[PDB]
């Protein structure tokens, strides 16, 4: 079994609506955002690879437009833009044109983020 | 499934006991530790995540005074501080308050650590 | 001559209002801004140090906490929040209280940042 | 259970002999290339530890100094370079010399890798 | 005094020509590039910076594209290409489009550099 | 003007012996210090550098070793073993030895360091 993965990061702005009142995450706020697309599957004898990486990146590419520089909520699906949701998003766009995607992290900051997976 | 994360860096003295004569971890010496705690969970359809990245700070910070800024040889249970040792003592340590606790990485150095899982 | 320096993380968001229309950096989005503050002074025979890094970190706190998770925008000097912009206003905040401050570093991302000092 | 890993880098040159002719990773080129062996074992009762760290090292290293400074084609069966047959090609040599072994992951760039278990 | 940086990567090749026999840079391999382009210069009022990170990136495209995914000792005036001469090198090709060139910072890795200045 | 650079990291106890009762640092403790030494010079027309990095590295080594792995507070000249006290204290082992030496910077934690320069 192998499994290969590319990093991409985003800036970005976004607010929790659901947090409690006054909590720090519910002010209109940002990050740099930090996603990691894993994918898994048959390494090709000839090519000696899954997939190139740079097709992995061609493929994530609309998704990322529509992430970096932007303000999240105002993304339909984002509306509660915390990480879970959002790797679930990505999940969800990128799987139907990434069939051996295995995971997908997000990473708000240095020290915090989420795994999704099938 | 979702997994969340969060990331410590702790302080600490140890030597190790019983290495043989020779051995540079047998000298007091000390290390910035890291430790991942990791945990897996249900998204909660309102909140839109787990437990909150604060709570499980909240959590762990009981245990995170004992370690920072101490010699942890003279902790009960870590009186053979090695990162397996220590991973499983975070393990018994946090688990009873985490329920969802699904892993504890401790890492030594930039290049070298362990995870304790189940 | 002795410098310290500390560094210090917050996540916000920003805008840049005077960018032709379509650049990037004019839509509302967010980065993890690194703060360097960096001083330049006697170390004293019996401290041993300048200052103690947690006074630093003491004296930077009124100023951290209106930029940590907040829209930066709003806060008056910041309508136009570049970095460069962000640096100087940031040591127009601390000189007064951080009187050895010989420097300010801001980095919007990982590979991108601006230096201010004196 | 528990895992150990160590991580290493080494630098070398590379191409990839069977990509298209426009493409980029058929000129001779390099990379700092990070690795990282991932054992999982039984803990000992007394040594608290599955193996020394530096033990791990001192295996690793005949491959270790096969792959440093040097250019990966050269190497018989790694005549196609890629990180997918680097993994298989470290989890070759070491598995032999190390049965704890139970991942190996390579990263090419700061945001690219793969992981590799037999 | 107002300064402001910018980093790329870049993968490639070398090797050292007159290091004495066995030694390991005299061997083909490579590397992960580390360059920071460093500007001084007066802020705008209008702009809020020295000039865009995207000029500067821009400017930078011509000579990067020349490094990255090359071997650096058939690049003429990288004969010999040492970190310093690769510092140099740069500053030569770069100084004269971007005048406000203060300085460039090569690392061949993680650990190690070279900073030249003018 | 060139200037090269090297970081080491060196894992050892300290404790500091002149702060108020309760404070956290006059607990015995440890850190993976950071510590690079940077030196300015002339570049060789033949070797393409100021002097190999593996000589700077072979230079330091000596105090290298009674640094790692110790408890710095029993190393004389480091009663007090601050930050500041000892990168003066390093400088002063290493000028002797390397005549280029312009600064030696020491990072004790992540966020936070010292750089002194003579
Ligand atoms: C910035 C940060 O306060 C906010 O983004 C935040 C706070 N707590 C969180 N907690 C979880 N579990 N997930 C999140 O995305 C999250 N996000
Ligand atoms: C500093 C380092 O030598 C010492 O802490 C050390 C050395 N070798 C080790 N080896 C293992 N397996 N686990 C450890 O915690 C460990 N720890
Ligand atoms: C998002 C980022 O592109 C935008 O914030 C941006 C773009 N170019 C920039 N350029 C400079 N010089 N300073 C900035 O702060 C800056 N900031
Ligand atoms: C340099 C880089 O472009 C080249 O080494 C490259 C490009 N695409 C790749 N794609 C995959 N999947 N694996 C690789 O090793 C790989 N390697
Ligand atoms: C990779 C490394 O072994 C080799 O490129 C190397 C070795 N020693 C060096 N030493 C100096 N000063 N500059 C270099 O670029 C340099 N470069
Ligand atoms: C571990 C940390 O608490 C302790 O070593 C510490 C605390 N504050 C400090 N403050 C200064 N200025 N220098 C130090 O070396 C220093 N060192
Ligand atoms: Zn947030
Ligand atoms: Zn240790
Ligand atoms: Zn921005
Ligand atoms: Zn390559
Ligand atoms: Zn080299
Ligand atoms: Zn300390």
């Amino acid at each position: 079994s192998t499994t290969l993965f590319k990093d991409f990061t985003f800036e970005a702005a976004h607010r929790l609506p659901h947090v409690p009142e006054g909590h720090k995450a519910g002010r209109l706020h940002g990050h740099s955002f930090m996603v990691r697309l894993e994918i898994t599957g048959e390494v090709d004898p000839h090519t000696g690879w899954i997939i190139d990486f740079a097709e992995l990146k061609a493929a994530f590419k609309p998704t990322y437009e529509r992430l970096d520089h932007h303000y999240l909520n105002d993304i339909p699906g984002l509306e509660n833009p915390t990480s879970e949701v959002l790797a679930k998003w990505i999940w969800d766009q990128v799987k139907p044109v990434v069939p051996l995607l295995s995971a997908v992290m997000v990473k708000e900051t240095c020290t915090a983020g989420c795994i999704y997976r099938g």
